[PDB]
RNA sequence: UUAAAAUAGGGCAAGUCCUACUCUCCUUUACAAAGAGAACAUUAUGAUAUGUAAUUGUAUGUUUGAUUGGGGCAAUACUAUAUU
């Protein structure tokens, strides 16, 4: 709705310029990028979509020489992929044990005490509580955070770059 | 002699769809290595090290050829005797 600042001053929109949205829209690991990719109104985008292009079921049209040959797409094909290295998007994964119910177990948010027999654990809650020990036992599996290790995900060294 | 891309020449198992397998990429609770740290023994309750002590962890490797199975062989030969 309003953008509200630091003071609580709202700001209109025609303040924000383009360069700043395509920045929260860039930015890894928000709401904003999974909009995009997802589809930030997928009724409204369609709808875009449809009206930009040539149309939603019309193909091969001519609008009111000769076509790019069969040994150019092949060419540009390579050149595109293994010099300019363009490459295709991929999907984003979901926790499935929460996507199908998010009122589980699976899902988190256990309201239930596991632990019998204290009376502080009852009292010591919040988001962020005291773990000690972390920095040299960590919480299983997967430790660090994003952007923390290198060539992970599409930047992978083991296939090369086409690949992905 | 001049000018034209019609053919030859100048690289091409290609494009779309469906199915299946794999690679890649994510997850850790088990497999091997892990460069990080610990704890312990020894001299001191003050420092540098060596271990036969390491059962902790995070990135890395692997994780669908089961014949490494199943059969058969089963002391009391030979000549006789009795029993169920
Ligand atoms: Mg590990
Ligand atoms: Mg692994």
């Amino acid at each position: 709705e309003t953008i509200r600042t630091i003071n609580g001053v709202c700001i209109p929109k025609s303040m924000v310029p383009p360069s700043v949205v395509q920045l929260a829209a860039g930015q890894a690991g928000s709401f904003a990028a999974f909009a995009q990719h997802s589809g930030a109104n997928a009724y409204e985008e369609f709808l875009t979509g449809d009206a930009t292009g040539s149309g939603t079921f019309l193909e091969a049209t001519g609008s009111e020489p000769r076509e790019k040959s069969m040994r150019r797409c092949a060419l540009d094909k390579v050149l595109k992929r293994y010099v300019a290295c363009g490459r295709k998007q991929r999907s984003l994964h979901m926790q499935a044990e929460g996507y199908m119910c998010p009122w589980l177990a699976g899902a988190g948010q256990q309201a239930r005490s596991a632990v019998f027999g204290v009376t502080r654990s009852r009292a010591h809650a919040g988001g962020m509580e005291v773990l000690k020990g972390l920095k040299r036992t960590g919480f299983g599996g997967q430790s660090y955070s994003a952007r923390t290790m290198k060539n992970r995900g599409r930047s992978t060294k083991k296939t090369g770059f086409w690949a992905a």
